[PDB]
């Protein structure tokens, strides 16, 4: 039974609106409604990997396990084993995968940031799940961000706390936040941005929905807008939203978006927006194509209408060679050359590096760059041919060329990063000096860049 080199992954994110389903919601796990929608000849075909994100659950963790399972099961025939179950208040994620992975996955973390302070903690925040399945390490964020047209700066700063405190993936990581944890990370929810129009346009946003005209709805959404201005979502990626507005329905129909200021609203009107979206974030050069972005247009307990997306997902072995787990591999090695670091950074301290990477035995310091004044004000740290070779633990090209190496860059004086990146080990050639380069981030912000060339030696 070979090991897959591709899985299929389901998200799935719903605000229920603190009501029960209804009795069929396989419309949701078929990625059938409005959107870029899954084929009708795939529907038996299962997912390996079904995550949920729920927001304003009311039911228990056990009924909708119940509902869960019992779905999948009525579509695929298949009784699916679940990974992972965690419930912030009423924020849920659920891990369900197909029974031949249950040995595949290993490493399971679960977490949950709670936003706000007093007025503002008490019902936002995000639940996440982490896991190893093979060689691939996995992320999933669920996040229920705050409400109001008014509040997408409350809800860029929502994101850099999950992103800054939310505690899953390998804790040996110790300078890198989930942005940069996991071959593929998958963050979603109920972000509550909103189609940023004047309320006195409401009807003619209706209008527009009904003509499947959403270009200029789609050019005033906030989320839209404040990832192109890199406010939230750094170098996180969406695909093309093709279905209607998902938030906020009159409930028992979807014929109507109930808009209007109410004492239930706190007198805030809610216009037609893409509340509830699925983004991604892959390590560099990894396959991960959406298969599917919609909604659902048969579900309608709630104010919100659920959203999937599916994507294929490259995935690897767990590699064993005669020497690597357990030793290096001499025939290997990992050469950086002519490598700099510029930092945004107005600071004064001597930098050093230091490479994590599942391919060594653990993560290498270097010695400290030489600053340098920069045309135009910045910072800008000279590591030349300085920088350690590193030792992976296994020379064989099939495995090291799926590799990835994270780069901190660190204060000597505070041991604090400055700067966090990534740099794909799937290079045009071997034994080749070629050029790498990736952003650094420090709270998911751009802090800097680092550049220079690598030089990889494998067993052939
Ligand atoms: N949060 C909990 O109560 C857990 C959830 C289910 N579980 C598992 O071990 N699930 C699992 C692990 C590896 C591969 C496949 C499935 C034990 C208890």
């Amino acid at each position: 039974q070979p090991e897959p080199d591709m899985i299929t992954i389901f998200i799935g994110t719903w605000n229920m609106g603190n009501a029960p389903p209804p009795k069929k919601i396989t419309s949701w796990f078929l990625s059938k409604g409005q959107g870029k929608t899954r084929d009708d000849s795939a529907d038996y075909i299962p997912h390996d990997i079904y995550v949920i994100g729920t927001q304003e659950d009311p039911l228990s963790e056990k009924e909708w396990l119940e509902i869960l399972k019992h779905s999948l099961q009525e579509i695929t025939s298949v009784t699916f084993k679940t990974v992972a179950i965690h419930t912030l208040w009423n924020i849920r994620i659920v891990v369900l995968a197909k029974p031949e992975h249950e040995n595949r996955i290993s490493h399971i973390c679960t977490d949950n940031v709670k936003t706000g302070i007093a007025n503002t903690l008490g019902n936002k925040g995000a639940v996440g799940v982490s896991f190893m399945f093979n060689g691939t390490s996995l992320g999933f964020v669920n996040s229920h961000l705050t409400s109001g047209s008014e509040k997408k700066l409350r809800r860029n700063q929502n994101y850099m706390n999950i992103l800054r405190f939310l505690a899953l993936g390998d804790k040996k990581l110790s300078p890198f936040n989930i942005t940069h944890r996991f071959t593929h990370l998958f963050w979603f929810g109920d972000l509550n941005y909103r189609v940023d129009l004047p309320t006195w346009e409401a009807e003619t946003i209706i209008q527009k929905i009904k003509q499947q005209q959403y270009a200029d709805l789609l050019s005033h959404d906030q989320l839209l807008t404040e990832r192109r201005e890199q406010k939230v979502f750094l170098h996180f990626e969406e695909e093309e939203i093709t279905f209607a507005p998902t938030y906020r329905f009159e409930r028992l129909t979807r014929d109507k978006y109930a808009y209007t200021k109410q004492k239930a609203t706190g007198m805030k009107y809610n216009l037609p927006s893409w509340c509830d979206r699925v983004l991604w974030k892959s390590y560099p050069l990894v396959h991960v194509v959406c298969q599917s972005y919609g909604s659902t247009s048969d579900i309608m307990t709630s104010d919100h209408s659920p959203v999937f997306a599916t994507f294929e997902a490259g995935v690897t072995s767990q590699f064993v060679s005669k020497n690597g787990p357990g030793t290096v591999d001499s025939q290997g090695q990992i050469e950086f050359l002519r490598c700099y670091a510029t930092l945004k950074t107005k600071s004064q301290t001597k930098f050093y590096l230091e490479f994590h990477s599942s391919c060594l035995e653990s993560f290498v310091k270097s010695q400290e760059g030489e600053n340098e004044e920069g045309s135009e004000g910045e910072l800008v740290v000279k590591f030349g041919e300085t920088l350690p070779k590193l030792k992976p633990i296994i020379s064989d090209p099939e495995y090291l060329l799926d590799q990835h190496i994270l780069i901190s860059i660190k204060s000597s004086d505070s041991d604090e990063s400055y700067g966090e990146g990534c740099i794909a080990l799937r290079l045009e050639a071997t034994e080749t000096q070629l050029p790498i380069y990736t952003p650094l981030t420090h709270h998911g912000e751009l802090t800097g860049h680092f550049q220079g060339e690598i030089k990889l030696q494998t067993s052939q």
